[PDB]
């Protein structure tokens, strides 16, 4: 369909002739610099390749203000997503309208130039509740007070070049590109799958239905840009991706990276990405149960109503210019070989099997079977490799600030126990003295499947530095990892209830 | 037999009841202390335990001299390998005869009081000559003139107690707790096996052909102190035995770990190793070919000739008192599926198999199959884990002082391509800022496996701080593992380098 | 020994008549099945014959047959104590039992599904299988129904490129018969050696008689259509789509 707002706004192309000159401006020693953040990056990338049409910059107060209260541009265009360029007041104060400044990545590559239309402090509290639903634990929200700037800066972009991206250069297609792709294939029927998750049977499933029904060809369309923390990262996910869409018939399915950076903001999310995929050339687009949702609050409560999503779309059906696909998600029916969708089974009594996220992070942990009518084994290959199991994991032992026996001695004591037992496993015993950038690196070594001895604790305003994954305390503290006897438990004691700690949790097995 | 010279010298048995006294001496305020180096360590432990029986303390430089020149102390007792406390001038200036000094490890653990009987600076030149034969190469003359000090303390030794091991507490057996595993089973007649290396197929073999032989029962006595440079560590050495110690016939064979320093002397240490046995309790002793021999120098001339060994033993076998046998090595016969000595085949036209160290350890690199008539598969599955191959390797590239590209962009399209790639490697871009404690966990991570990505080079003086394994320069000058066609080669061109780089040597597998 | 009979499938008197057959070929006993020689249930569900009236019938004959009739004992597997047992004996005490039907068989059969040795002998499944292989190695026809007004001969030559992107070894065939009775008698031919027949026009009526009916599929937009159109003059690609995902959906093809 056509770009929301009828032109495809990629200023990439707009400004073609204009890139030499940009880009001289941006290094003048004169003019003011900005150097975006990660999110800003992933929202400058969409408006400079016409994702977000018919944005051609961040968000003055005018429409703004418009997109807060009435999910539209104050022109009434429908835009439910706030997208701004939030700076600090020591920035703020040296900005004006007019002002042109330069946008930069990594404090080194032009992106663009913004010319200022205002500068302003918005109410974080009212876009919080009116965009998000309020709840203090909202991703977005915990973004928007601790991460966020609090002045935006609304201005009109030029571009110079997209953010920078070394990996998949051939993946990360822009709406122009996109559409020409689709064209040559003389693709006229697509239907967009939106995902920040590895896929599964279901999904390859779900998403070939689509097509049939839709008479459409896929679109395979995951976000690898910020997604919900805690997601498993993006090139494990696009390893994942570029295993299944091998397992559609030929010439049914095609896989484009989309740089968007979620809100987890449900059903205004959910509307966004109808919008987007539009942009990118989709005719179609499938809208999930609890799209973009990020679950429950720690009260158990739902951010958003597992169908909230659909229901907002539907809407504004006759006005989003790209059908909806019902979502019909499916599930396995082992008497019959065979996957069928959920809303079609039970009540004949009919045996269905599934396997859930907190199972499945079970499985991959202890390095338990996981069946292919589930996953292809392909991709579970790919799942365990990028998280291994418990005996392949790393970690570190702190000797806590109680101990009184020798540190020296029962480090030593520690790593040439360790060094016994087989796997492969490499030990260190790692002294930080309290440095940044030796604690920064207790994470990388756990990561890399290491496991650490450390003779002392970190000062406490130092614990943001250090991860808290497979990070062990041993200490006579109630909140010991293991907890000890006594200050002065004799050495081999000391070790012996931390190797039986170790193989208790999985870290080795005999 | 009888221990040589008659009486075990067990000091810490003799020593028993005057431990509380000698601690607390030991501890005294007053009393100088000297901090045990790694290899006397390995040495006092022999001499405190009696397995240097006669010896009862380091040599003076009457002992000494009579060792150098005669291969016997003072007495006339045959001795081939000097034991001596080697220390510098600072604190041999504040030592004279009579003054008792206290000996710790790891400046926490008193291990025991020496009483000086002399002090004094022998001839490094005459050592190096006399006893390891002259070649500055040689692992002994080496050690004796970058590590040893430059003064000799002789004295006698009163026991506290023997140098603190916590790993493998079962194995590591005394002179005496050995005599007496070996009576509570009724052994008269045992062969003992010296080794610093993984047993194969062909050690399982010669041994208990060795056993037969002698009538004799089965000792294997690694060497877990201090080796040959380069060789496989002592854990990984260790998990080897105790896995084909239970290859044998039950009851035939008994492992024990020998916590000795080899000095690498050939001929020599073999009559000293022939020694050690003895007071250990072995009735035979199987000497090798170049046994204890560290091979060949850098101009490919032998620092022994192979057979020096079996002469020098067999010149003194009439004093020895514990029978030498004949070092008969075997060989698979794979059309009879069997093994036969080396000295019995061929000249009637007879196929056999070998894999060398350099194939074995080929195989290992490049993670090729290691047949079952040359190692159990138990043996090499240890072996593999220890020394994976180069898919599981770490690696490090470092960025060239030449490199006139920006080092942050280039480190980040390295670290995102490398991202792309499966496996399971951890990547880390790595800033040591020229510190040694950062510069000392470069090989920590390659070790873990990690690939890390070096902005920029160290200075020079820190060069020994770095291994040099797996570590590649990239750069223009010719020296470069990977070399630039120019300082300001494109970034992409360079990456593309570096991955077919490493692809090339075998780090990813596509 | 094999048996050049023609059964009638008359149950109980075919049953009669099997004895007297087996004595004359040499047999001193027989055995008479639950429902043998049988052919089911009728269109309405009612059965032909009585589970035992094969059995009551030869009974009553017992005293002039001269051959003696052994009790059918119909066996059983019992998992947890790894056997069979007569089906007679078991239950009422709680015991766990398993069997396959033979509308399970065939579905196995049909999908490549695995078949258990307390169920059958592998060597024996092994044929079944070969003689009956799974849909991946079926084949199959695709006939352009009469509604059609697009071109026939460029869908057929689009399905033809298509299906052999596919791996999997099927041959693949555009088969026109021209209506003649000796083309459209080798249709279950080809559809039996495995091959992907694309046969651009439907047969008259009168000839519906000589294709088999089994793996030949209607692409029209009637709704008797196996693949229905969604009009007749739906574009080319489109349908290409609609008739891969139905093949794929029936199990001839597997990505
Ligand atoms: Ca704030
Ligand atoms: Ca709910
Ligand atoms: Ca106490
Ligand atoms: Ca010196
Ligand atoms: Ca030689
Ligand atoms: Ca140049
Ligand atoms: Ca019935
Ligand atoms: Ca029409
Ligand atoms: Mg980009
Ligand atoms: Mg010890
Ligand atoms: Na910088
Ligand atoms: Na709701
Ligand atoms: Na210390
Ligand atoms: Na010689
Ligand atoms: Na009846």
């Amino acid at each position: 369909p056509a770009p929301h707002g009828g032109i495809l706004q990629d200023l990439i192309a707009r400004d073609a002739l204009k890139k030499n000159e940009l880009l001289s401006e941006a290094q003048s020693s004169d003019i003011l610099v900005w150097n975006l953040t990660p999110r800003q990056l992933c929202d400058i990338e969409l408006i400079l390749n016409g994702g977000f049409s018919p944005l051609t910059g961040f968000l003055n107060e005018n429409d703004y203000s418009s997109v807060v209260t009435d999910s539209r541009l104050a022109d009434g265009t429908l835009w439910t997503i706030p997208i701004t360029l939030d700076v600090d007041e020591a920035f703020a104060n040296q900005i004006k309208p007019d002002t042109r400044i330069a946008l930069f990545q990594d404090d080194e590559i032009p992106i663009a130039i913004l010319t200022v239309q205002d500068v302003y402090k918005p109410n974080k509290t009212i876009e919080a509740e009116r965009v998000f639903r309020g709840d203090p634990e909202h991703p977005a929200i915990s973004y928007l007070f601790n991460v966020a700037g609090d002045y935006y800066v609304g201005g009109s972009l030029e571009a110079i070049q997209l953010p920078q991206h070394y990996d998949y250069p051939g993946l990360r297609k822009t709406p122009a590109q996109l559409r020409l792709e689709f064209q040559s294939r003389q693709w006229d029927r697509v239907v967009a799958f939106q995902t920040r998750n590895p896929m599964h049977r279901a999904h390859r499933e779900l998403t070939v239905r689509a097509a049939r029904e839709a008479n459409a060809k896929v679109l395979i369309h995951p976000v690898v840009g910020l997604t919900k923390p805690g997601d498993i990262d993006h090139h494990t996910r696009v390893r994942v991706y570029q295993e299944i869409i091998k397992r559609y018939p030929n010439g049914i399915a095609f896989l484009s990276l989309l740089p968007l950076a979620m809100r987890m903001s449900g059903d205004r999310e959910a509307v966004w990405h109808a919008i987007i995929r539009k942009n990118y050339g989709a005719s179609h687009f499938i809208v999930g149960r609890d799209h973009a949702g990020p679950g429950k609050n720690s009260k158990g409560v739902d951010f958003y109503g597992p169908y909230d999503a659909q229901e907002l779309v539907e809407s504004y059906k006759h006005e989003l210019d790209i059908e909806v696909v019902p979502f019909r998600m499916v599930t396995y029916l082992p008497d019959e070989d065979r996957y069928a969708p959920i809303d079609q089974i039970d009540t004949t009594k009919t045996r269905t099997l599934n396997i859930s996220g907190t199972e499945l992070r079970r499985r991959l942990r202890v390095g338990g079977e996981i069946p292919e009518w589930f996953s292809y084994p392909e991709v579970v290959k790919i799942l365990r490799e990028s998280n291994p199991p418990r005996p392949k994991q790393g970690f570190s032992i702190v000797l806590g600030n109680s101990l009184t026996v020798s540190r020296e001695q029962l480090s030593i004591a520690l790593l040439s126990t360790f060094l016994q037992f087989g796997g492969g496993r490499y030990y260190k015993i790692f002294e930080h003295n309290n440095k940044t950038e030796l604690l920064s690196l207790i994470q990388d070594f756990i990561g890399s499947g290491s496991g650490l001895i450390i003779p002392d604790q970190w000062e406490d305003d130092k614990d943001s530095v250090v991860g808290k994954q497979n990070v062990y305390l041993l200490d006579t503290s109630s909140s010991a990892d293991i907890q000890l006897e006594s200050a002065d438990e004799p050495i081999s004691h000391i070790v012996q209830k931390v190797v039986l700690f170790l193989e208790d949790n999985g870290f080795f097995v005999f």
